């Protein structure tokens, strides 16, 4: 039952942790890693695979940690590293460490990600505020009669809050697909038509078991590329990991000033 | 083989109900339920789950009915609730019910739906016809080399009756997506500018088997609700449940009155 | 493990075929079988049965040939046959060929289709080049972190070899559906929208895994019908069969006039 594989993680989270709620998680993926370390400093770090739940079976070798970090006055939970879906797996996976940090008491989850950039004004480095999301995945997190409103889904109220950090953010709608390849030239043109600013390969799925378990939501994104078809180059891997690396101290820095504010 | 558990379905039902064949089949969903009791009278009343191939191996304590009802001269074979594909389980869940009616002798499907409105004009409580629909959710219940045409899926034939029974109902395009949760508005958006005029979570897959299995056709939503974004307030699963108690006498009226000119 | 499962697939074609490197292959499905005995006359013939990781052990009796065929001063690998991801196995079935054929030792894959015209210009009969394509399936071949640009996925190189071939070809982008039934007149008008020139069933995840591998990629698509609703007739499956075998002599010796540019 995922509530019970939450609630089961989140009582190891309190034993481990010496910490009996945490209230914020922060979510870290790939372009996010580095600013692990202008965050803050963790009193706890488990490996995830030592978490119920975490990691599949099928291969344990490449999960992350989890790490405690008192950030102002909150006790944070922080992801350092997500299982994508482009893994192969379950969503349950994917959700699942929002659904036990909801259980160990996160009120409010930051879910930061990586993305191209499909709108004029972008530039690599930049953060951008995320205002809204296209699912484009054909999946949901949420199985049987689990039903959500998605309107604010990335709750105006924190993106006020961002904006008091820094009141030159951007926002844009992130468009969630499976990945793990890059987008064509046409595709990118397409999720053009449909309203997309940022495309990735997370977050939407998060986003939604989120909101279904009253968490509420800040969506951010590094700019690590413009899309494909845009300059006319070739997109690599490599872009990302060095985007993170350039951009880590102001990004650990920001989070930090934002998470203090809640 | 789906066709051989819906050839032993079908010899279930003409078993139990003691009528030989049932030209017309009706599926009732979320929105619709309440309308049997103005529909006509059941003269067989089955639990899905006594029947072959209807209910899932992992639950069978939310199924709903299958009833046999006279409706004008024909006999019909009412769907009263439906595995929906958000519940997790391989389509053929979601389109055994129309292949074991078509081999029932079903030569129509009724298939209702309950929606949000995406277009100006409409207003909750209202019924729709569905001229057409878009599958947004990346399946078909078809499997192998079984190739089937599209064009006038949602029979003209029997929108016109229809229109005989209510010369006003507005006819549109009906999305189905996986669900279950609501949309965000910028999804909203996107699904205006794919042409959609409603949006739910149903439907396209039993079209879709319906039409492969030589059957015709009629489609008819309930507006529950305007989508999301359109008013700014939030959605609620309550608004789908209370349409359809509103509308109910209206709604098994209006089913009744077109039935009867099969 | 697929790398392996390649592997081993190429070192039997190796040995059946007495060839040690195949330096390009060709791809045939539905519409472009025919093409066969025009492109040229295999020295070797095999079931693809009887190949490692060919053909899922649930259906053996419906898959194609692998033929070895000298084009030029080129050894060809040509997959006279696909399985389908309609057929509902996993992508590793669908993609396995282009891979094994990589391990090969092809540098070059010629992945043909059927396509439905949704663009003013295209008649039936006509071979139109495959300038990019939509990848609307909602799925990847590539498992965990693999990690692939698509710019210029489809060899400008190798589409200016067959202008070569015939100067007048019409190039234009391809929507790649999940199939198997046809699509709506009001899909067809979504995917003008999204700005597909050709819808079919099959190429996208052959296209990415090529690109994965390393291998250039030249996509010609044949039209068999223009796109529901644009004459207002039904679609059949027979017109795919139909226009392949009118167009069989044509498409062969296109194929093989640019094979031999190669
Ligand atoms: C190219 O490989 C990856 C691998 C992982 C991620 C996401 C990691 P996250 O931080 O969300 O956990 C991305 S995100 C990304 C940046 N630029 C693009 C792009 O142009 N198209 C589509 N997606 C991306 C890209
Ligand atoms: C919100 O929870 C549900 C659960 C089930 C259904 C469908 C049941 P059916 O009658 O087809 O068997 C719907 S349908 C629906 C009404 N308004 C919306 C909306 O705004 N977006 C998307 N979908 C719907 C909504
Ligand atoms: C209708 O049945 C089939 C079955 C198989 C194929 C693809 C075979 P391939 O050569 O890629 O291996 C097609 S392709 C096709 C032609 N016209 C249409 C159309 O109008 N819509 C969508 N798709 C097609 C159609
Ligand atoms: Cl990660
Ligand atoms: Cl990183
Ligand atoms: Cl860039
Ligand atoms: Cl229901
Ligand atoms: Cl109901
Ligand atoms: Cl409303
Ligand atoms: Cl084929
Ligand atoms: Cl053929
Ligand atoms: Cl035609
Ligand atoms: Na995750
Ligand atoms: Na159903
Ligand atoms: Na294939």
């Amino acid at each position: 039952d995922p509530d019970e594989l939450a609630r089961r993680a989140a009582q190891v989270i309190a034993d481990r942790t010496g910490i009996g709620e945490h209230d914020v998680a922060v979510v870290l993926g790939s372009g996010w890693l580095p600013a692990v370390a202008a965050l803050g400093s963790p009193t706890t770090v488990l490996p995830q695979a030592e978490l119920p739940g975490f990691v599949p079976p099928t291969a344990a070798g490449h999960a992350g940690e989890l790490l405690s970090v008192p950030i102002g006055a909150h006790r944070v939970l922080v992801l350092a590293g997500r299982i994508h879906a482009y893994e192969g797996h379950d969503l349950r996976y994917v959700v699942h460490p929002v659904r036990a940090a909801r259980a160990a008491g996160a009120q409010i989850m930051v879910l930061t990600n990586a993305a191209g950039g499909l709108r004029a004004d972008l530039q690599v480095g930049q953060p951008v505020l995320i205002s809204d999301h296209l699912n484009l995945t054909a999946r949901s997190p949420l199985v049987g009669g689990e039903f959500v409103d998605l309107t604010d889904a990335y709750s105006p109220r924190l993106r006020e809050l961002a904006r008091q950090s820094d009141p030159q953010l951007a926002e844009g709608v992130y468009a969630g697909l499976p990945g793990p390849h890059y987008e064509t030239p046409a595709e990118i043109r397409m999720l053009q038509t449909l309203g997309a600013d940022l495309v990735g390969m997370s977050t939407v799925h998060e986003t939604i078991a989120a909101r279904a378990a009253g968490a509420e939501v800040l969506g951010v994104s590094l700019v690590t590329n413009l899309a494909a078809g845009i300059t006319g180059e070739p997109l690599s891997h490599a872009e990302v990991l060095a985007a993170g690396a350039a951009s880590a101290t102001r990004m650990g820095a920001l989070l930090a000033d934002v998470i203090a504010r809640f």
